[PDB]
């Protein structure tokens, strides 16, 4: 990907990962 150096790229990665984890929790919860 382009612009890996910039901090913005890092933030994007963190955001998507966390979102996925939340979804998993919801599934477990009934």
């Amino acid at each position: 990907s382009l612009g890996n150096g910039p901090i913005l790229n890092v933030l994007v990665v963190l955001g998507v990962v966390l979102l996925g984890q939340f979804v998993v929790r919801r599934f477990f919860k009934s």
